[PDB]
């Protein structure tokens, strides 16, 4: 299956031809293929011969061609393809919409080109278009002052559901838009005024994006140019009167000081409202508009701080109690010093509020008991505040940061409190007094140097997932954290002494006291020696991450004190030993790794030899990861030593000569192959020669097996073929 | 030409540096003129009386850290031959006993980091000339030495002994029968929990006593630590120090002290330096009888005396601090408190010579900054690692008192220095610097500070000369940025990025030209890839631009050639750092538009495949050219035709495989040529050259090299370092031998 890999999905067969240095549309493409991904290549010309005799094609991706003049597409180059629905032509340095596109198309993407004329003929006549993407064409870099949209070019597209013109200079919403529209994206379009007539038709509209017009252009990485003065976007009172279906409204970075409550009079289903990066401190305090949003589930009022203002208190309108459907409130970057019980009274009566996001407010103190008064809080996000011890890609939501606030696997356990990146340099006795019952707690990165003694967390004893990463904690005391008898996940990654000094010693006895600890992460603790007790012991532990410590020192111990260090983890199935500067694992030591192991990582060490013999000791082992070592040869008789192994990763080793499903030998020193569904081989210095004919034939006799990056499976020698993919030659 | 050691003249005397050379024996190829021999950090296993035969003149030997990667075997009387041996260093040698038969000539002996548990007469008594004896670290916590045994009176015979260090051994009690000659006695970490009146006896000449780390304050300690019973402090008799009238330096750090007996200092009128770090003296700081007893104290360290879990509103400073009349530096780190008021520091305001106040690591939320106006000689206000908001191992180091300058000397040289690094100044409040004295040196490093600089932020301290803004998230796009500091000479904006760590950051560097006396600017690691509106840096004054870790590759592959002249407007620039800019190729005309004034050009750690040597003609003043760590393949045949000014050319870690014949030829304005770590197999046939570095090349040790070998012997002036690492790659049997080794 070449030159592309060809694969089943659904009832459709797919050709992945992305990122392979192709200089032309191959003619070696499977005839069954209905979707062709040619993205991120070096293709320069598309003609009506490029896709000849291929009626079946339904989707083509030509994005990012070519790399490192743009893409030349003849007139009617695609017209032949009677079934073409989806055509992606992003980042192609196109100067005009290609002429003679097939009427079959339902999705067309021309983002990141140089198209300044949206002409009928170009797109008129593509009546079947549902989704049309024209964003990022007349962006500030280079020639287009304004994007010329021929009058009524879209009125003919009466099935158009999505139109994106974001990141082009338009000045005004185009007239003569089809009523069929459901999602209209007009972010960053230099539209400083919205008339009553601009959206009058669009009854079916569920999403409107006007973000970044009259931007709040403060320290924004991307070019930012506000309207004259600090002037906000101008939106007519009745601009939105006929948009009864709107669910998503984005007004981020429109320099808004006032929000007209009449905008929402006829908008009873509004679900999500983005008001990040405006100046709505006043409006938050009064807030007529808040009574008009009884179905709002998500409100983002982030980064509406006033420059230079660090008020004692936040002023929350009482009208917030009228957001009855509110599930998530995002109030980052208001910036204020104190949160009192009373300031959040309006929110205490909202029945479905499960997320309060107060990140990046530099709050010095919070009256923490106030969070007891919420019936459905699942997420309290307080990262980047100042709590003390208590005694690019177009398809990104630029204005709203998009990944989960708290790691899903932590918040899964229950109520989550994230106090990362605050001032909690030690754990005060009253640190967690008056909190609700917390299951997930983040203390990451507080320069916290607490000597854990078994009393610090007793006020929230039902924590299940505890992130303590990037602190300077001492867990020598065997009672450390034992007050959390229900703890399942503990992350102590990157924990070191305060002074970041050479030395330190560890005592890991506290581990055994937990009867339900599942995952423990000790990565990059620079553990080189254990005190008094040389064995980790746990009946419950399933995953130990030990990367970035000094097992080289521990196992070269003159007394062999640590030969059985992990053996006491009787239930362990995953072990990470990466980055331990291992040259040689004493045979004995390796045999005393838990027999229960399922996944063993010893990558990025300096292993010169591996005793393959010992694998019989691990009947359950499925994955063995030995990447990035210095290994020289493989055993001839692997089948003797394991029946279990599915995946063996050997990339970045020195192997020069040659029951399971995946073998990675990429980036080794193989000159040839003499004589299971994935074999990785790229990066080996193949001697492209006839000896190689054996292996070549083997490839043809096993098409099911996947070999990725064939294009990077390269002849090194002799000189005649060097740099040539082994497959092309005969 | 010396081998294996490098030999040099130091003062009057000749010296051999044979450190870290993988030697497996004491060489016999050592210069006869040599009086000091450094064989440290090698693979030597045996020292016999033959090791140093024919080196009578040796005065100092360093055998430290032999061997590397069981210990060093020294025969009896191995050194006895050497009549002039004064200084013998035997550190980290895994020795089990003091070598027997040491020469009586010794004045300094160091046996630190070994396994010596018996300090015997026979070992050292009768080395009557010893002045300095170091026996620290022999019976530490790790391994066998349960306790360390000192034969009675072993030191009484050493009547010239001035320094005795027994730190980091288990002793339990100060040894008896110590010579009166002692001036410095180090007993740190010796498990000595009690000090009697009799312990210091007749040590009337003593100027330094170190008792730190006995009954340690163990909390969170970086190194293994064992406190005494309960939280008990060291026990020091009232009269323990009554006859130590000369004492100048007393170290009581980490002795768990709650109370300081003022009678300890009754007879100690000259005490200069007093270390009390890591104790529990919060109470004593508030009352502090002892403070009246120290009129000549210049340095007081009361750091890290915080109480566990205590974060009091206020610090309580005794009025008795006003009796420390000679005080030059006060170190009060890690007391930990929330607020500093004017009144709290009244006692210190009247001390005439107090020039350093060190309040690092106190997590102070607010300070009444006007209070520092009331000090006549403050040169250093050190406030790192506090919580100010916006206003609207090596045994020869001090183990307890962190030793480098608090503030970079080159910053503090300009004047009063204020260090507010690692605080909470996420923006610059309008009142940030209201009420400060006149500050010349200011550190704002690492405050997550996202200020949009507009030319007003620093107007209350307008005479700042050295400004460190590193590791913040500042915007200096406004051309008025920092212009209120018209006297600014040094600006460090290293590691400045957007708050949200989102990339794509654009820059405007017009503000630079406003300063008529800006000398050094550091824009390193700002990931600058594009400039808005103005594409030229311009300055009449600037001498040094550090531009490392930006994207000149992007800037110079500009399709419009917008940045061909980017630096040309820096008319006075003499040093430019272009390292780490991912440069593959510098457009010829971009290189020509680098300032002609340049004296030092660094383009190292890029990916240069080619270098247009011809352009060096445009730089008649260029003295240093640094092209290390690139991908360069060959050298022009006649460098002399392109420069008559170049002294130093660094080409380490490049792909050069052939030396042009007639190169290194003609004009020789070249003193230093570094071709180490390249791909040279040999050097053919073909100067004021005085250093040639060649180590790390895969030399082909077959007979053709003989040319180069002979050339070495015929040019002894030319220094070639690391000859031991100038190594045959081929043919096998020669591989791994130094080429000088070949017959
Ligand atoms: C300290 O050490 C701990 C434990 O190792 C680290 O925590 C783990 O981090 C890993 C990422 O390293 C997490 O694994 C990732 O979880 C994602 C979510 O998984 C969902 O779907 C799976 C399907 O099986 C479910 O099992 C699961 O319940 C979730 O609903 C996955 O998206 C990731 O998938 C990965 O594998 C596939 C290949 O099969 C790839 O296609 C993906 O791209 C990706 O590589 C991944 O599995 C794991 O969840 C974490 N565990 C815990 C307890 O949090 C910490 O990160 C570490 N700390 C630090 C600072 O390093
Ligand atoms: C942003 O950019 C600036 C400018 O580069 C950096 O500040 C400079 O940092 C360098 C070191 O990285 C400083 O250079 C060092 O100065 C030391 C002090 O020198 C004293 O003694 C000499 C005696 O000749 C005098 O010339 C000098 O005036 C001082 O009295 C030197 O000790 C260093 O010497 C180096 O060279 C010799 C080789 O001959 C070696 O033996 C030394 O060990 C060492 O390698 C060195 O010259 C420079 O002084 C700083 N300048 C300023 C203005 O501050 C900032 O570091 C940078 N910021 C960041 C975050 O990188
Ligand atoms: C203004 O706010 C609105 C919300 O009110 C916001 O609209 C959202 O835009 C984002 C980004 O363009 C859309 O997210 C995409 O959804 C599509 C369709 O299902 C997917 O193709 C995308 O996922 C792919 O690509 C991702 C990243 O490139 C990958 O991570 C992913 O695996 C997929 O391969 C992506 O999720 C989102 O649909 C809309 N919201 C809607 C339609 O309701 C708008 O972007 C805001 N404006 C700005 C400038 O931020
Ligand atoms: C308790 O406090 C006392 C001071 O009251 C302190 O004594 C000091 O010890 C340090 C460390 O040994 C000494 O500083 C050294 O002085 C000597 C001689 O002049 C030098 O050899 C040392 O420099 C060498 O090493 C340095 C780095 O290791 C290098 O910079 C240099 O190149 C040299 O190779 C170093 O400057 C100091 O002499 C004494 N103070 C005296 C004698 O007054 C003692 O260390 C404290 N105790 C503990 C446990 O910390
Ligand atoms: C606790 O807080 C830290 C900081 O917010 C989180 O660390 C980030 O993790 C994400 C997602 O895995 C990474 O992509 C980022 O690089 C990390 N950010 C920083 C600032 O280090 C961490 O995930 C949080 N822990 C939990 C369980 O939610
Ligand atoms: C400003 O404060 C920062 C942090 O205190 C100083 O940064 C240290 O610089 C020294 C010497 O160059 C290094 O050895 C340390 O590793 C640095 N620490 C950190 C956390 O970066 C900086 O030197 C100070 N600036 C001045 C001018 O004194
Ligand atoms: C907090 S009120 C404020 N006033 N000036 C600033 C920065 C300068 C103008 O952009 N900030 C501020 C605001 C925000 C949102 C963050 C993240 C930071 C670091 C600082
Ligand atoms: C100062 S109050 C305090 N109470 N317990 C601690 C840590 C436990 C001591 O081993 N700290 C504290 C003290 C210091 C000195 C620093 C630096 C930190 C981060 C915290
Ligand atoms: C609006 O959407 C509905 C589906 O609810 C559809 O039937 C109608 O035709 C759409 N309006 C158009 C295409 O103008
Ligand atoms: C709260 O959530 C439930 C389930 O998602 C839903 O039925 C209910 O209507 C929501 N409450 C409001 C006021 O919307
Ligand atoms: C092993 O861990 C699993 C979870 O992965 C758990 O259900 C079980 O309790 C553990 N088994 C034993 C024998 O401890
Ligand atoms: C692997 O180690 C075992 C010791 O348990 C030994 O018997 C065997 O010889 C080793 N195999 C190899 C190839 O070194
Ligand atoms: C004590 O010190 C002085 C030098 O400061 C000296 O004159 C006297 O002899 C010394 N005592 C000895 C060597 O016993
Ligand atoms: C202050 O310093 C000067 C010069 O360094 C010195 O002469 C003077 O004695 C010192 N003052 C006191 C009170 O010791
Ligand atoms: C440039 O700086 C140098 C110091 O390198 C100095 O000698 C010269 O006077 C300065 N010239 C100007 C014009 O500032
Ligand atoms: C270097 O550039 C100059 C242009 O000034 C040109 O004359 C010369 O040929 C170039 N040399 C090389 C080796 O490219």
């Amino acid at each position: 299956s070449y030159p592309c890999d060809e694969k089943k999905q659904n009832d459709s067969v797919i050709a992945e031809c992305s990122n392979r240095r192709l200089q032309e549309v191959p003619q070696t493409v499977g005839k069954y293929v209905t979707e062709l991904d040619l993205s991120d290549n070096f293709i320069t010309h598309i003609t009506n011969e490029s896709f000849q005799g291929l009626q079946n094609l339904t989707k083509i991706n030509l994005n990012h061609n070519p790399n490192v003049n743009g893409l030349n597409i003849t007139d009617g180059a695609f017209l032949n393809l009677k079934n073409l629905r989806e055509l992606l032509l992003e980042d192609n340095q196109l100067p005009q919409i290609p002429s003679g596109l097939p009427e079959s198309l339902t999705e067309l993407s021309l983002i990141q080109n140089n198209i300044y004329n949206i002409t009928k003929e170009g797109i008129s006549r593509l009546i079947n278009l549902k989704n049309l993407y024209l964003a990022w064409n007349c962006y500030f870099n280079k020639v287009c002052e304004k994007t010329n949209i021929e009058d009524g070019v879209f009125e003919t597209l009466t099935n158009l559901e999505l139109l994106s013109l974001s990141f082009n200079s338009l000045s005004h919403v185009p007239p003569k838009l089809p009523s069929s529209l459901r999602k209209l994206f007009l972010s960053n379009t230099q539209i400083k005024y919205i008339s009553e007539e601009d959206f009058k038709g669009l009854i079916n509209l569920t999403l409107l994006d006007l973000s970044g017009n009259c931007p709040r252009c403060f320290n924004a990485p991307f070019p930012c140019v506000p309207c004259d003065g600090g002037a906000s976007i101008n939106i007519d009172r009745f601009a939105f009167q006929n948009l009864t279906q709107l669910r998503y409204l984005n007004l981020s970075s429109t320099s808004l000081r006032k929000i007209n409550a009449a905008w929402f009079k006829n908008m009873p289903h509004l679900k999500v409202l983005d008001l990040e990066f405006n100046y709505l401190v006043g409006e938050i305090a009064s807030g007529a508009f808040l009574t008009m949003l009884p179905r709002l589930e998500i409100l983002d009022l982030s980064f509406n701080y006033i420059k230079g203002s660090y008020p004692q208190h936040i002023n929350i309108s009482r009208n917030f109690s009228k957001l009855l459907s509110l599930r998530a409130l995002h109030l980052r970057g208001y910036v204020f010093q104190e949160l009192r019980e009373d300031d959040f009274q309006p929110l205490m009566q909202l029945p479905n509020l499960s997320t309060i996001n107060l990140g990046i407010n530099f709050i010095k103190q919070i009256d923490f008991k106030l969070f007891q008064n919420f019936s459905n809080l699942e997420i309290i996000y307080l990262s980047e505040n100042r709590i003390s011890p208590l005694v690019f890609d177009p398809h990104s939501n630029f204005y709203h940061f998009t990944r989960p606030l708290i790691k899903p696997q932590c918040a899964a356990y229950g109520k989550a409190l994230d106090l990362s990146l605050n001032s909690i340099f030690f754990i005060g006795p009253n640190q967690f007094e008056n909190l609700p019952d917390i299951a997930c707690l983040n203390l990451s990165a507080n320069s916290n140097a607490q000597v854990l003694s078994g009393t610090e967390f007793s006020a929230i004893p039902h924590v299940k997932y505890l992130d303590l990463t990037n602190n300077r904690l001492d867990f020598d005391n065997a009672s450390a954290l034992t007050e959390l008898s229900d703890l399942e996940v503990l992350d102590l990654s990157y924990n070191s002494h305060y002074f970041r000094i050479a030395g330190v010693t560890h005592h890991l006895e506290f581990i055994q006291n937990f009867t339900n600890l599942k995952v423990l992460n000790l990565s990059h603790n620079n553990i080189y020696t254990l005190t008094d007790k040389y064995n980790l012991e746990s009946k419950s532990l399933v995953e130990l991450v030990f990367s970035g410590n000094r097992l080289d020192i521990l196992w070269n111990d003159d007394d062999n004190r640590y030969i059985s260090i992990f053996k006491g983890l009787k239930n362990l199935t995953r072990l990470d030993l990466s980055l331990n500067r291992l040259k040689h694992i004493p045979n004995e030591a390796f045999l005393n790794l838990p027999a229960s192991l399922t996944e063993l990582h010893i990558n990025d060490n300096m292993l010169k030899f591996f005793n393959w013999t010992l694998l019989q000791q691990f009947p359950r082992l499925e994955l063995l990861d030995l990447r990035g070592n210095k290994l020289l040869f493989l055993t001839d008789s692997l089948s003797d030593f394991t029946s279990s192994l599915r995946t063996l990763l050997l990339s970045h080793n020195r192997i020069s000569h040659l029951s399971l499903k995946h073998l990675d030998l990429s980036s080794n020193l193989l000159k040839t192959i003499n004589k299971l569904s994935m074999l990785e081989l790229h990066g080996n210095p193949f001697e492209c020669t006839c000896d190689i004919g054996d292996f070549r034939r083997w490839m043809d006799e096993h098409l099911n097996v996947k070999i990725p990056r064939l294009v990077d499976v390269i002849c090194a020698s002799p000189g005649d073929q060097r740099g040539k993919s082994i497959v092309s030659l005969e």
